[PDB]
């Protein structure tokens, strides 16, 4: 993942291997292309910062110049660095016997989509999942996720056209007793940009609804310019954790190293395709490994 960077940062930890002791201005041009790269990929200014900072300082901590195999001390004090950057110790969302998410998100960030992923996800984990199409300005939208929950096999309760938030949780909460599914999936509104009329109803519904998880959705081939609506949402909604959609499109992974920092809160899923099979538990260290070719 992060083509990229994978290859940037592992050739120039290479430069270090297969060539004895180094020199510490052997280290410092293995440093600056390692800073290079994560400049290039889009990742946030104080994250690359600290990045390259602990490479270096732990890596001397290590007695780097001094080893034998100086590369493969940087290559796990990188490890290390890319760790803390993709969030230390995997998280998902803890469920329980009643589950009702919100999927927020501007339009195109892949909130139709997700939705669809963590009901099929789900599904197969001992969980009867709903969707709910939330969408009570646009039939189309809604129509899209419809016919979603029908390829995944998965039911789809639609909001009629200026449903009341207090109409749209009777009718959800009474499917949900009578057809026993314990994980509703809501697909909230969006629009390109934030609205904030649009953000008024979102917060509306939540105080309605009740969700347990509010997932940002967000669009990794974006850069770290994704990133930028998270203070909205939590601020007038309250964000639980964030999905970054699209990694399968995305060489560099600014967005990925740079939501820690960022935003501060969690990534519980990836998406890595456009099919409903294309979702992964966001994993800190698989991924860590992975671009380091491990
Ligand atoms: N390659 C890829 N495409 C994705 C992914 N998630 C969503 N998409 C695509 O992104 C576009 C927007 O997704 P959609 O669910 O409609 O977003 P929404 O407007 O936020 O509901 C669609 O063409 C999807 O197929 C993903 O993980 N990988
Ligand atoms: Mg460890
Ligand atoms: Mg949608």
């Amino acid at each position: 993942m992060f083509q990229q960077l994978s290859a940037r940062l592992q050739e120039a930890i290479g430069r270090l291997r297969g060539r004895g002791r180094i020199t510490e201005e052997d280290l410092k041009a293995t440093l600056r292309e390692i800073r290079r790269a994560l400049m290039d990929a889009d990742v946030n200014l104080e994250v690359a910062r600290d990045f390259v900072e602990r490479v270096r300082e732990e890596a001397l901590g290590k007695q780097v110049l001094e080893s034998l195999t100086p590369a493969e001390v940087i290559l796990a004090t990188v490890y290390e660095a890319l760790k803390e950057a993709l969030g230390g110790e995997a998280r998902l969302p803890v469920l329980k016997d009643r589950n009702l998410w919100f999927l927020v998100g501007l339009q195109g960030s892949g909130k139709t989509t997700t939705a669809a992923k963590l009901a099929l996800y789900y599904k197969g984990k001992g969980r009867r999942p709903l969707l709910v199409a939330a969408d009570t300005q646009r039939p189309a939208a809604r129509e899209q996720l419809r016919l979603l929950g029908e390829k995944v096999g998965v039911p789809v309760l639609e909001v009629m056209d200026g449903e009341s938030p207090e109409s749209i949780r009777r009718r959800v909460e009474e499917k949900a007793r009578l057809e026993a599914r314990d994980l509703i999936l809501v697909d909230t509104a969006g629009r390109l940009q934030i609205d904030e009329p649009l953000m008024g109803e979102l917060a509306r519904l939540k105080e309605v609804l009740g969700p347990d998880e509010v997932l940002l959705v967000l669009d990794a081939m974006t850069g770290q310019e994704a990133l930028s609506v998270a203070r909205a949402f939590d601020e007038k909604v309250g964000v639980t954790g964030l999905v970054l959609t699209k990694l399968d499109g995305d060489a560099r992974g600014g967005a990925a190293l740079s939501a820690r920092h960022v935003t501060g809160k969690p990534i519980y899923f990836a998406g890595v395709s456009e099919k409903p099979e294309g979702l992964e538990p966001f994993y800190p260290e698989r991924l860590a490994g992975r671009i380091l070719g491990m």
